[PDB]
C-alpha cells in the first residue's frame, strides 16, 4: 500500500504495517522445552524421539548413525535439533509436516544420484 513508497508499493524495508491480531504474548516455538538425558544413544533414535515429542514427523535417514550423549535441561527440542544435527552435520528436508533427517553426506550423495524420482505420479521402487 501507499505508506510512503507507491513504486514498489510492497512495505518491506519502508515496515509493514501490520494489524496486531494481539501480538503480545504470542510467541512460541514448534515445539515445548524438553528436559531429558540420553547418553550414549544413538543419534538415530534421538531424532526419532524429537519427533514423538510432538516434533512433527521426523524420520531419520538409514544413514544418520553415530552415537551422542545429550543431557539437556529448559532446552526446546527446536534448539537441541541444532546441536544434534550439528553434531554429524545432518540437514531436514522438510516436506510438510514430515521431515526427513539426513546426513550432509546423503545430501551430496543425492547430487550425485537422481534428483527427480517422480516424472508421473506412480509409485514404484521397491528397491533402492
Amino acid at each position: 500500500m501507499k505508506h510512503h513508497h507507491h513504486h514498489h508499493p510492497m512495505s518491506d524495508y519502508d515496515i509493514p504495517t501490520t494489524e496486531n491480531l494481539y501480538f503480545e504474548g504470542a510467541m512460541g516455538f514448534t515445539g515445548r522445552k524438553i528436559s531429558l538425558d540420553f547418553q550414549d544413544v544413538e543419534i538415530r533414535t534421538i531424532l526419532q524421539i524429537l519427533a514423538k515429542e510432538s516434533g512433527m514427523n521426523i524420520v531419520a535417514s538409514d544413514s544418520v548413525n553415530g552415537k551422542m550423549t545429550l543431557s539437556l535441561k529448559d532446552v526446546p527440542w527446536d534448539q537441541a535439533l541444532d546441536l544434534v544435527m550439528q553434531a554429524r552435520n545432518l540437514d531436514m528436508r522438510q516436506q510438510g509436516n514430515i521431515v526427513n533427517i539426513a546426513p550432509r553426506d546423503e545430501l551430496l550423495a543425492k547430487d550425485k544420484a537422481f534428483l527427480q524420482a517422480e516424472k508421473d505420479i506412480a509409485d514404484l521402487g521397491a528397491l533402492y
